[PDB]
């Protein structure tokens, strides 16, 4: 069992923000995916709470209305997995939390992993327990156990690790990479304020592939060709060809029944409004979108139009993916 060596964090213990750039569905039938960490991050900061049993939440991420009142049960347990798996004792003398950064909590964005993430990092350093990013990613995910659910591994990697990141199903498990990068990814990403539930569209795009084996395969064909044409568009850092091969994706992703009049509304508008690409991101059915623009100005045009235009458009991030390599 450990024992705090600090009485209180003084590192910047962070777990970053993700938006799956390509491959949502896709992947769980054996296709690539490419993942992003964004800079964007939660913070958790610890101290000691000596005579005061257990673990004082005090979060003040700037989340959507309504999520953090919703989340709280499934944080709960998130936070006790962590705890037990580190195995602290907070029976005795427990600890104050403090959630910060400046990544905006909501659906789609994995913000439930990077508070675990971030959670993992904090008990690391006060418990002095030197954990490897390894590790780190491991007690996420063991913690992301508390949220439903269930976790692919994917939310987890990206918190931890940041940057771009390929995610593929292998043998036969989730498979992490990074994908090396020289550009900044300048990325607007929407909310639409509705809540999908992951197992359920999952299962509904089962269902389509059951009922329709040789259309749901040339779908799937059809998408480890953008993908591939992705990686290739990253590493030769063209992202006029990347934008358009998101929105290559996002088309297969409404032939799989996974879009929505909300999302469509976004993506529409963000492309009239110079965004390189446009698609949804995650889940679909609502969740977020995702805009890539060529620059940071060319982003202010983007966000500009979609309060202006797109009504659908409940919640609007400036989100940027930094580069890994100079
Ligand atoms: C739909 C999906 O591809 C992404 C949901 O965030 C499911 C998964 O990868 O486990």
């Amino acid at each position: 069992m450990s024992k705090p060596v600090k009485s209180k964090t003084t590192g910047k213990n962070i777990g970053y923000g993700k938006v799956i750039l390509f491959g949502e569905h896709f992947v769980v039938h054996g296709a690539e995916a490419i993942v992003a960490g964004i800079s964007e991050y939660t913070e958790c900061r610890l101290e000691i709470n000596p005579g005061v049993p257990g673990l004082q939440v005090d979060d003040q991420r700037p989340a959507i209305p309504g999520y953090i009142a919703q989340k709280r049960d499934e944080q709960i347990k998130a936070h006790q997995l962590v705890l037990d798996h580190l195995k602290v004792d907070l029976s005795g003398d427990g600890l104050k939390m403090f959630i910060g950064g400046p990544l905006v909590p909501s659906s789609g964005i994995g913000a439930s992993a990077s508070d675990v993430v971030a959670f993992s990092r904090a008990l690391s350093e006060l418990y002095q327990l030197n954990l490897t990013d390894e590790e780190v990613n491991l007690s996420a995910f063991v913690g992301e156990g508390g949220y439903h659910g269930t976790p692919s591994g994917a939310d987890n990697t990206a918190a931890t690790y940041g940057g771009l990141i390929l995610y593929r199903r292998q043998n036969g498990k989730s498979v992490f990479k990074p994908i090396a990068f020289q550009q900044r990814l300048y990325l607007v990403v929407v909310g639409t304020g509705i809540n999908a539930s992951t197992a359920k569209v999952v299962n509904d795009v089962h269902k389509m592939k059951q009922q329709q084996p040789v259309q749901f395969k040339r779908l799937y064909d059809n998408y480890t060709h953008i993908v591939s044409q992705a990686r290739e568009a990253l590493q030769k850092g063209d992202l006029q060809r990347l934008g358009q091969l998101m929105n290559a994706n996002h088309d297969l992703c409404r032939q799989i029944d996974v879009s929505c009049r909300e999302l469509e509304s976004i993506v529409q508008t963000c492309r009239t409004y110079g965004a390189l690409g446009a698609k949804l991101s995650g889940t679909g059915r609502g969740g977020i979108a995702v805009a890539l623009a060529a620059s940071s100005d060319q982003r202010d045009a983007i966000v500009k139009g979609l309060k202006a235009k797109c009504p659908e458009a409940k919640f609007i991030w400036r989100y940027t993916v930094q580069p890994s390599a100079a």
